[PDB]
């Protein structure tokens, strides 16, 4: 018995609305991707199959284009690689699109596969195009698409009755800008793309009423307030470290819509996250496309260095809660983590709590993973009361964002078990 439905809003397209009550926490949907796959910066850094980071990876000896964790995930993934292996093999060495990757793993899946779970509440065939709200540059871009998958699948797909019945590759790859999702590792970086057709279902908010979280490819969609019957699910699309204009910016560009809702109406928090002085942190946005390139390409040590120079800086600095100046804190926490140097990681990761509970209000699990991170990082130097009191908040924002059915709630369990015995020996 579903707990959510299909329905035609008024002036949004169609949505997804409550059949029953919903209090924060409850699991409304799971789902994998009718097609996925690792994303150009974690390419040969994560699984092809479960998207785990490990220290080597095996390579499928056809292409060596797909790696894998293990003989298991490299076997396991063979009948979704199948097709696209002699592509990528083709194509040597050059590398397509994601999104050209992708239409390729929804074309092999439409063709060859079983119905897709993945597509009970709506399916590929259903998902919004926008193709009347296209401008002319994003038509062409498209057209460019359509050629370049036309090039990297030609070994596999010739002509039309290789294709679904009446697919058409324009509209195919519009479905797909508006429609992919970015997936996330347990640590938030992003590793993958992919579709889940069901969940599109979900209209954008600014301020939602429900979150989603993956688990590998596995997505999860939970209320994360009460909700009423009949009420329509929204979850935000974006990034929360985002001013109005920006959201808006990325909601016209890849979303083809103006957004009406209260924080945008009302420049909701923009002042604050512009604090400081506008020189300083323009040149500090203009620096984090590059770390967040390197970042995306797992370089910590260039990630570091570039976010030391900011938050280090001869020249002037910018307050915290300046979410550029966040940005970098967050990047060299996260490089830091990864590269072991624990007590560095600590003092960045410290300085982002008090900005992100103003800028992640209510459950989101962004927050519950940072706040899970600097837990984590306190109990490992022995600050066992204020790793407590971190785990716990970690735990009470991500029981109702990740759920018993996320695999990082058992590991948030264990670390809260291991700071408990420490404070009771104490
Ligand atoms: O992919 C979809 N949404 C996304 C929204 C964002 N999240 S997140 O949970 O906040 C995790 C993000 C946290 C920030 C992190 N970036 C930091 C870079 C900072 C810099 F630049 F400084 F380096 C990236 C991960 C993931 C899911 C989606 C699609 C649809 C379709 C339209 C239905 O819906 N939702
Ligand atoms: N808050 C919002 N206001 C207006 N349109 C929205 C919206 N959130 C999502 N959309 C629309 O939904 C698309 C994302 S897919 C969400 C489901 C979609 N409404 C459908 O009928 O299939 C967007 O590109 C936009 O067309
Ligand atoms: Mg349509
Ligand atoms: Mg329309
Ligand atoms: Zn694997
Ligand atoms: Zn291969
Ligand atoms: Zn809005």
């Amino acid at each position: 018995p579903l707990k959510v439905e299909k329905f035609a809003t008024a002036n949004r397209g169609n949505g997804l609305r409550a059949v029953t009550p919903l209090r924060p926490g409850e699991l409304l949907f799971r789902s994998d991707p009718l097609a996925y796959t690792v994303c150009k910066g974690s390419r040969g850094v994560v699984c092809d199959r479960c998207l785990l980071g490990k220290e080597k990876l095996m390579r499928c000896s056809q292409c060596r284009v797909a790696k894998y964790c293990s003989a298991k995930c490299q076997k396991k993934a063979w009948p979704d690689h199948k097709r696209e292996c002699k592509c990528l093999k083709s194509c040597k060495p050059r590398y397509p699109p994601d999104s050209v990757r992708l239409l390729g793993r929804v074309v092999f899946k439409l063709m060859d596969g079983a119905p897709s779970e993945s597509e009970k509440l709506y399916s590929f065939y259903d998902l919004e195009s926008n193709i009347n709200k296209l401008t002319e540059d994003k038509k062409e871009g498209l057209r460019q698409l359509v050629m370049t998958f036309q090039h990297f699948m030609r070994e596999e797909i010739q002509d039309a009755s290789q294709l679904p019945p009446a697919f058409d590759l324009f509209e195919a790859f519009a479905k797909v800008i508006c429609n992919s999702f970015t997936i996330c590792n347990a640590e938030m970086q992003e590793v993958g793309v992919g579709l889940y057709p069901s969940i599109s279902l979900l209209n954008h908010s600014c301020d939602p009423n429900c979150s989603i979280v993956f688990n590998g490819p596995h997505l999860l969609l939970r209320a994360v307030r009460d909700i009423e019957v009949g009420e329509e699910l929204t979850i935000c699309y974006l990034d929360m470290l985002m001013t109005s204009e920006e959201r808006r910016k990325q909601l016209r560009d890849q979303y083809c819509f103006e957004c009406d809702c209260f924080r945008c109406q009302t420049q909701d928090k923009d002042a604050d996250m512009l604090t400081g002085d506008e020189q300083v942190w323009k040149e500090v946005q203009e620096s984090l496309k590059k770390i967040e390139e390197l970042k995306a390409h797992w370089k910590w040590e260039q990630v570091l260095a570039m976010c030391q120079a900011i938050i280090s800086s001869n020249s002037e600095r910018l307050p915290d809660i300046n979410i550029y100046q966040l940005k970098v804190l967050d990047c060299a926490m996260d490089a830091c983590i990864n590269l072991g140097l624990l007590e560095e990681a600590l003092f960045y990761g410290t300085r982002t709590m008090e900005p992100y509970r103003i800028f992640f209000p209510g459950s989101h699990p962004v927050r519950g993973v940072q706040v899970m991170k600097v837990g984590k990082l306190q109990l490992h130097q022995g600050m066992f009361p204020q790793a407590m009191k971190n785990l716990r908040l970690a735990f009470d924002i991500m029981r109702v964002t990740h759920g018993r059915e996320h695999s990082l709630i058992e590991d948030l369990i264990l670390l809260l078990e291991e700071c408990d015995a420490n404070i009771r020996a104490s």
